[PDB]
């Protein structure tokens, strides 16, 4: 098979006699196919940065030991490159504690794994607006990616109500340094949406929600240019292109 970097992508195997699906130590978790009891799924991210050339996967059955092979793609991703340098690119210490606690928390939430689903159905946009900048805009500095845009902006004035894109659990709910008020839901099997700069929280930690119900007002809160709504999509541990997996999603889960 192949994949594009920043790309998420579902595996279908057989349920009988399925043990494990492997990329090197690293166990890849498997759930269910909604619709046929003989089969289950797997999702298999790449990451934008640094990814490798290509991947070997193994699922071992009690009497069997198939491969699977995935090949990195490019893709064809708007890139800036920055040939000036002049980089530093340090704040203060306190600041550098904030950004750090915001990160580690953030990855905790990310590596873990909910083993069931809490979605209900195909997911929906969170508002019904047009983008004004895409997942995978790259900035360079020597062929190296520096940065990346690791969601999708939707326009959106201040105050523009955002509703949730699936069912899942509230894990973020707060302003944090870079991403401003934020909401981060889990939606089961390690899929996490989110909902960044927002002008407003109308949601707490803990709280299940609703697909389609009111998460928050959208804002220019943290790093941005601007008011605008900016939603990722998190899954296989990597953030992976929001409408892509979206469609791949409701493709199997619809109904
Ligand atoms: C630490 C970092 O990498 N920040 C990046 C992406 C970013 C945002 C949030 C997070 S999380 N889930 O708290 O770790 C990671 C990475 C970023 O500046 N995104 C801006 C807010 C954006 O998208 N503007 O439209
Ligand atoms: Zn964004």
């Amino acid at each position: 098979m192949e994949l594009i970097k920043g790309q998420a992508l579902f595996l279908e195997l057989d349920k009988k006699d399925f043990l494990s699906l492997k990329n090197n130590d690293k166990n890849i978790p498997t759930f269910a196919h909604p619709k046929n009891q003989e089969k289950i799924l797997a999702i298999f991210s790449l990451p934008y940065k640094n990814p490798p050339q290509n991947t070997k996967l193994i699922a071992f059955y009690k009497d069997k030991k198939e491969e699977i092979f995935i090949k990195t793609l490019e893709g064809n991703y708007k890139s800036e490159k920055l040939q000036v340098e002049n980089k530093k690119i340090f704040p203060p210490k306190t600041i550098q504690e904030r950004i750090a606690k915001e990160l580690k928390e953030a990855n905790a939430i990310y590596s873990s794994y909910t083993p069931k689903a809490l979605f209900n159905g195909a997911f929906n946009i969170p508002l019904n607006s047009f983008i004004t900048s895409d997942f995978g805009k790259a900035r360079t500095f020597n062929e190296k990616v520096a940065s990346y845009h690791s969601g999708t902006d939707f326009r959106a004035a201040t105050g523009t109500p955002i509703y949730a894109a699936n069912s899942g659990v509230v894990k973020i709910a707060k302003d944090r340094y870079f991403a401003g008020n934020s909401v981060v839901i889990d939606h089961g099997f390690g899929i996490y949406s989110q909902y960044y700069h927002l002008s407003k929280i109308d949601v707490k930690v803990g709280q299940k929600i609703k697909k389609g119900e009111l998460i928050g007002l959208s804002g220019a809160s943290g790093r941005v240019s601007g008011p605008a709504l900016h939603f990722g999509i998190l899954a296989g541990g990597k953030q992976v292109d929001p409408l892509d997996f979206v469609s791949k999603f409701n493709a199997i889960f619809q109904l």
